[PDB]
């Protein structure tokens, strides 16, 4: 009569004081902690709730996961008790084509763009909010909250020839209407797959101009969204908008228009129904959906009973995840065992102890920039006060984790914007990452970049120096920036050539100083000033190349 | 053989005579009331009835509550056996939008509005009522009954040039039909969550013409309207009328149309068809949702035991909450625990002993008016009575509470209207409120104004006073009150500027008085007099700042 109150499996004692699972010849084995022993084999000191079933309330139990038994696509990490394992699925856009609503072969501007999870912090200290802000619940969106929204920003350099103008590019006038198209593709960011039923993500323009709703049809797929995995197979056909499946097309008109012509960019805002549950079955140990256990019941349990932190480390990223933190008022989430800010990122994401330190895949801690929200900020801030320190980096094993907390570890070497995206460094960084020549041509420059920083760099700035002082620059326009293209080979290659008509530079004199500079997404702009400034005059550049011309080619 | 007749969970002995729920280890232990030990840790005396389920009569078992094995979206005060965990959901106006029915980009007035949960008390004592108002059951709606309605009221201030006359500003003659659109968010004022279907709330405009009735479509939604929570989270695209999904527009003709400029309001009767409901499931943990089991059937039980009190302290919102009232008729409901006026009110919102006096959050008792319907009235005249007292706030521990039972505990210090709305308080108090400057400038005024006073106040007057006594003021109309804007920093911003045409005040001499007046909703008006006095010449203002020119800027 082993005591099992959660009737998972796992017996209490173990549940509440510490387990691993192990294999013996080629059986498994739930065992308790064994510091001695297993510490050495490398398992892990599993401690869940001996009350709940999924500790975490997501559909899998505490047993099946520590042990295996379940979808094995569920995430590795999400597969420790503690860890919540739900699906997170936002839209990525790959490109857009731009027309006029009906010999239309040459009449039409297709541009790339570069879409990612967003992550809205609230303003400053001074927006004209409606006097519900300061009620209960109501309008205190406290920072950040549950919901899905990724950002796309639209290439705004130069495809064809001598474009110019986007409106007369197409042709538009008052008068007229012109239609949207574009590739997209569902991405679980997730730790728990999504078998059938898809998000029903609205694409939305500047604040509140809803373009169009994409509710691609349900079960008409059966492919599945794996965890870090986009939805149409990165090696297959993007979903195409309004293109075909349809009969009322994208419609925006002449205002609309050149709103999107000043901002060149829109919003993905996706809901989180998801499909049903794939569920394990020890009868038989088959993996099958239950057309009763469907997400959209069982993630508010997870997201009420859960430390949500967002990090981005793994890549300039922001990754959410869910650990099973406590909770005072509620007797039973009071079994959940007691979570420490330190173990928290060790299993929700992957810091380890080195010598003695905590660092994430040799970053340490201290580079990475803690925020939280009204509410988290306090109860953290009430246990440095109890705890006496000013450094939490100190206490860091030593905060305790209630649910409903939300968390933002993120990459301190970066400057980010108001959806908490990477944005540009400081300089003393992005030289250091260009400190590696690898080919120097009167063609291009091909460099050892960081697939990290360069994440943040618009585009490039070629100019010449002569021997006195002077500013020549040949790719000299707002949108003659982009030119840095990335070789598979894992090496970022410039390309002077792509701007001055396929010809390579010209050095009047090979003691003049070639100069190559980069421009951050922060500083780089996308449309002529108030006059008709197409030049890149008024940029804050940085220095990244500034080498003779007897020392190239 | 431990008695349970209710069969939940919680033996008889216990339930009738007190118990707590507490957590030894990590496990959860249902014990017995022990003033030593247990009021120490924090716990809580729950004393439900042991011959019901749920005591209170909705979904949830006192089991289920006290023990945190329940939806975790339920409400916390909701937790206790003698709250009941219903939904309350009314729908909020954000903005509206009038044009004429089908050049149409500047013929359009987009103006605001501001919503509040309505709870419309009986008349004076002269109003034709039909001769069936004195029957039983019949017409007799007692003041204040179960039901939903939202009051909308319009931004009568100006958005663009110097617009004038809403008629003519659109377009319209008695020939031609204007058509209504805006944006609205259902909203969960209640303490249970609704899972699926929604409301079918109707928009009336004035005393009887149903403007439309919005009922979108069931299951179409599958995310959770929970408890102080906005349908579309505040952080989403709110849901548009008749503006998608819908081929009939919404009609409004002339007539109907000088109404709606005449008070600037609408009214939004919202029924109580709420979805199915979410309940646990002992085996595995889960919370799904019963197909079988749906609130409006669930609702008129807990109606018809409880006893059910309206508060506005959390903010100037009106706040519905149900008690486990006895009642003398009904055996099985003789059975729930004896209430108190006290304790009622500290377990249904939040009220506390200090020292000794009974507040809520620092306000005291004293502070709040109470109202009760004609039944509830003399059932409580009849307890002071035979108990000898004139003042009840004495006698509060002691006045029992019957079920179907109505009570209205409001906020002393505003003043309130037909719909008990705070509408603008003494002037003693709004004074008081805004002793705080904070930045003096000829172009506004910064000010630490509290959040809840300043929701009572339509708008500012400036004017400047001479120094023998001259009355020349700024923004001199009806519609030119509208100035105090919120910043996020927590701190209401004023500026003189928006009404004078973007350049600052003028000091023709530095020792001049610059005045600035606050205009209670109350005491504002929204339209000409019966001529076109369109000035703020016959307007009840208020002394709020009154400094000299060479005190500022
Ligand atoms: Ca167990
Ligand atoms: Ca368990
Ligand atoms: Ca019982
Ligand atoms: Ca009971």
């Amino acid at each position: 009569t082993v005591p099992d109150r959660d009737n998972d499996g796992i017996p209490d004692s173990l549940e509440v004081e510490g387990y691993t699972v192990d294999v013996k010849n080629k059986r498994t084995f739930l065992s308790p902690w064994i510091s001695n022993i297993h510490e050495k084999k490398g398992l892990t000191k599993y401690k869940s709730s001996p009350e709940k079933w999924s500790t975490a309330s997501d559909p899998y139990s505490d047993f099946e996961k520590v042990t295996g038994r379940i979808d094995k696509n569920v995430s590795p990490e999400a597969r420790h008790p503690l860890v919540a394992a739900y699906p997170i699925v936002h839209v990525d856009m790959e490109n857009i084509i731009l027309s006029k609503n009906e010999d239309s072969q040459t009449r039409t501007i297709s541009k790339n763009t570069s879409t990612s999870r967003t992550h809205t912090s609230e303003v400053h200290g001074n927006a004209e909010v409606h006097a519900s802000f300061f009620d209960i619940g109501g309008s205190v969106s406290a920072g950040f909250s549950n919901s899905n929204s990724s950002t796309v920003a639209i290439d705004h350099s130069l495809s064809l020839a001598g474009e110019r103008t986007w409106a007369e590019t197409m042709g538009l006038n008052t008068a007229d209407t012109a239609r949207l198209n574009a590739n997209i593709r569902y991405v679980n960011t997730g730790t728990a797959p999504i078998y059938n039923v898809l998000p029903t993500t609205s694409l939305v323009l500047g604040k509140n101009q809803t373009l169009a709703t994409i509710k691609a049809k349900e079960n008409q797929l059966s492919q599945i969204l794996a965890p870090n995995n986009y939805y149409p197979s990165k090696n297959l056909a993007p979903i195409a908008l309004n293109a075909q499946d349809s009969s009322t097309p994208i419609t925006m008109n002449y205002n609309q228009f050149l709103e999107l012509e000043k901002t060149k960019q829109l919003r993905l805002d996706t809901d989180q129904v998801y499909g049903n549950i794939a569920t394990y079955n020890f009868e038989n140990g088959r993996v099958r959906v239950d057309t009763g256990s469907n997400w959209s019941e069982v993630l508010p349990q997870i997201q009420e009973t859960t430390a949500r932190i967002i990090f981005n480390g793994k890549d300039l990223n922001l990754v959410e995840r869910r650990i099973a933190a406590v909770n005072p008022s509620d007797p039973l989430e009071t079994t959940k065992p007691d979570m420490t800010l330190k173990e928290a990122l060790k299993i929700a994401f992957g810091f380890n102890e080195p010598n003695g330190n905590l660092q994430y895949q040799g970053k340490d801690i201290t580079e990475f920039d803690f925020n939280f929200d009204q509410q988290t900020s306090q109860n953290i801030k009430n246990q440095l006060a109890e705890l006496n320190a000013t450094n939490i980096y100190t206490v860091l094993d030593k905060i305790k984790l209630n649910a409903k907390m939300n968390i933002l570890i993120r990459d301190k070497r970066f400057h980010y914007d108001r959806n908490n995206i990477a944005v540009g460094a400081d300089e003393s960084v992005v030289k250091e990452a260009h400190r590696e020549v690898i080919n120097s041509s009167t063609e291009g420059l091909l460099l050892n970049i960081d697939k990290d920083i360069r994440k943040i760099l618009s585009g490039y700035i070629v100019e010449i120096e002569d021997t006195e002082g002077l500013k020549e620059v040949i790719n000299d326009r707002y949108d003659m920036l982009n030119i840095s293209s990335l070789r598979q080979d894992g090496k970022t290659f410039i390309d002077f050539k792509k701007y001055n008509d396929k010809l390579p530079l010209y050095i009047s004199n090979p003691n003049y100083k070639v100069n190559v500079y980069a421009v951050t997404k922060e500083n780089t702009i996308i449309n002529p000033s108030e006059n008709g400034d197409t030049s890149t005059n008024g940029i804050k550049k940085i220095l990244i190349f500034s080498k003779k011309g007897y020392e190239i080619g």
